[PDB]
């Protein structure tokens, strides 16, 4: 049936959202740091997070002791257009954060079939579970490369694998994507959301826990990883 549980944090501005996000996200990776040496934080891409990379990687904590990876990542070369890596080394893995441990999900395979599994493996040392989780959602209520109108979202959704391969049919690029096993394998989820579209697909996300139908569900429906929606118009 519908979601009934939920954190929900609505602000003016999205500089108002941004400001406050950077500090809650800046302040449990550096609690994760004193607590077990290292923290790890998974960041997702578009343009709605460029302004929060910024003012993050201006927070004074200890960046050389966090591995940072991405939610998913388009099959494409690290410095095109579609990359999600080249936005968050523009953008986060500058000022303090330059001395951040990043990795990357794209890798020298021709596919993210066959990439998929060194990309694993590539993660296999990060701090896990996951200290932060930083999540969007599209206006199909996709999220991460989990997407509705793809073969592979089952196996998305039910892998033991850290990351697998999906290809949607309703937007470009092959995929990779952490599996939903990885990403509830963490400690804090945020969903950032700007705009009243973005809020009118979440209030439909919540009429359901059909994930199949808005695997943004998979995140929202469930009730051991807490998950905070961070908003604004």
């Amino acid at each position: 049936g519908m979601i009934k549980e939920t954190v929900f944090k609505s602000f003016d501005t999205p500089s108002a959202l941004e400001q406050q996000l950077a500090s809650k996200i800046a302040s449990q990776l550096q609690e994760a740091v004193d607590a077990r040496g290292k923290a790890s934080l998974v960041v997702s891409g578009g343009s709605t997070p460029l302004k929060l990379f910024q003012l993050l990687s201006m927070k004074s904590i200890d960046w050389s002791d966090v591995y940072i990876t991405l939610a998913d990542e388009r099959w494409v070369e690290a410095d095109a257009d579609a990359s999600n890596e080249r936005l968050v080394r523009e953008h986060l893995l500058q000022n303090r954060a330059s001395n951040a441990k990043f990795r990357g999900l794209k890798n020298m395979f021709s596919t993210a079939e066959a990439g998929a599994d060194m990309a694993a493996e590539s993660l296999s040392n990060f701090p896990r579970p996951f200290d932060v989780v930083v999540l969007g959602m599209g206006n199909d209520g996709h999220t991460c490369s989990w997407f509705p109108c793809s073969a592979e979202l089952e196996n998305a959704l039910t892998t033991q694998a850290l990351c697998v391969a999906t290809n949607p049919t309703t937007a470009p690029h092959g995929r990779i994507t952490l599996s939903k096993s990885a990403i509830l394998n963490s400690r804090q989820i945020y969903l950032h959301l700007v705009g009243e579209q973005k809020l009118s697909v979440y209030r439909q996300a919540l009429e359901s826990d059909d994930v199949h139908a808005m695997p943004i569900r998979a995140v929202l429906a469930q009730r051991k990883t807490p998950v905070d929606v961070f908003w604004s118009a």
